[PDB]
């Protein structure tokens, strides 16, 4: 079998809307080439750009968001990414679009 391991997963995050103050977590969905879900292989690690924002922390073994703006944080969005390295050595770069939302008043 030819190939890497990233050529059969594709890890994505919902998008995250979170005030200041709260504490939002996210599980990264999975599918393989034909669109159909399954899991992440285990053993793969998973690294936030380390040009994030600090109150964005991945989980490195399995990939879940922590996404937590301290109170002081403006609104505004953000469009981060996470790099997932399956076991094979093999990456993928994979999107999370992260909007903090103003503490009291849409």
């Amino acid at each position: 079998a030819m190939g890497q391991t990233a050529d059969d997963h594709n890890p994505k995050y919902e998008d995250v809307d979170v005030k200041p103050g709260e504490t939002n977590k996210v599980t990264p969905t999975n599918t393989d080439k034909d669109g159909n879900p399954a899991n992440i292989p285990d053993g793969t690690k998973f690294e936030k750009d380390p040009d994030a924002p600090s109150w964005v922390e991945v989980d490195p073994n399995t990939g879940e968001l922590t996404v937590a703006p301290p109170e002081g944080t403006p609104s505004g969005g953000h469009e981060i990414k996470v790099k997932v390295t399956y076991p094979d050595g093999s990456t993928d770069e994979v999107p999370v679009t992260v909007k903090v939302s103003d503490p009291t008043t849409p």
